[PDB]
């Protein structure tokens, strides 16, 4: 599990559950290749996205569908989603946790990177 | 204006207006002395808090009355307020902006420090 | 000035100056059309991006070239940049400020939306 | 474990390890009663702070000594520490996780609150 995603609701102070996440890879022809996807769990975390063998070096894009999240909560947010674009394992493969903290008009995203 | 405070509402995507702010300075006898205070303006900013003559080297605490903010909006938040403790002008006077971004269950505070 | 961008350096506690910003609008054919761009000023703010006549209803993407920022500071960051996708003026024109707060391995983005 | 604390470094994108945390309780005579304390672990988390029996309703203050953290890293930060003040279990006892995201001139803190 070299890539993980974690979403929190800054308003309710809880994990955002059942939040849709889409991962893409920068295509060699500078286009966005779909790579993985899934929805967050009860704990606001999405595991088992990819494997070490398929998570190779390159440029990645993580999209958290935050517009669907707030609406379902009875809200109407500002953003469409959140977008974390980064280069992966250019230094050897690390574990990547992408955390997101969401609010209707604001978000934060942190990349926690670790060695085995 | 050597010390200013700016507050944003991360839920409404707007200035936080009429927000109470208390500034304190760590006393020689190691307790907190009331230094200054006010409420934010319609731009969610607070000006004319102190002066260069009065804003000397020292340890400062900025308390933003954020619990009273939320409730007045028709909400009920988590924190009693936001707190920012920092040492100032320990290398000459600077202009200090303390900006806060508030959510009922989370907040962020940034110090923008500029030279004359 | 219906759309403005403001960037802060969460490490240095200062404006992020000369930062590249690209704005795009979701095309009818569902691709991203270049809408506007510039670099931040010494106050880390970017003005005169578009106009009321040109800033119509639509889905917008604000990309802040934050990877180029850090490296130019003598650093090497995590993200390729910051991304903010949002729908604008879907209830009339508003003034939109997109503020970003950057760290090599994390960032936050806030939309301050005001009425005339 | 009704109270937990988690610290992340927004600069290195890693857990902050061995970070000192101090918890206090609002004394009935409006003073700050020490309640618990400890340093974060390898994973940037501090567990076993208190117990359900001793974590009663009231106003609490969590202080993360961030000035010692950065310095040890070869830095000299801005803040003295971070300060999360909140009322606990006024609705029945929840588990409280206090997360902090630190940068030399900025910090964020989120209260993730859960039911058994």
């Amino acid at each position: 599990c070299p890539l993980m995603v974690k979403v929190l609701d800054a308003v309710r102070g809880s994990p955002a559950i059942n939040v849709a996440v889409h991962v893409f890879r920068k295509a060699a022809d500078d286009t966005w290749e779909p790579f993985a996807s899934g929805k967050t769990s009860e704990s606001g975390e999405l595991h088992g996205l990819t494997t070490e063998e398929e998570f190779v070096e390159g440029i990645y894009k993580v999209e958290i569908d935050t517009k669907s999240y707030w609406k379902a909560l009875g809200i109407s947010p500002f953003h469409e989603h959140a977008e974390v674009v980064f280069t992966a394992n250019d230094s050897g493969p690390r574990r990547y946790t992408i955390a997101a903290l969401l609010s209707p008009h604001s978000y934060s995203t942190t990349a926690v990177v670790t060695n085995p």
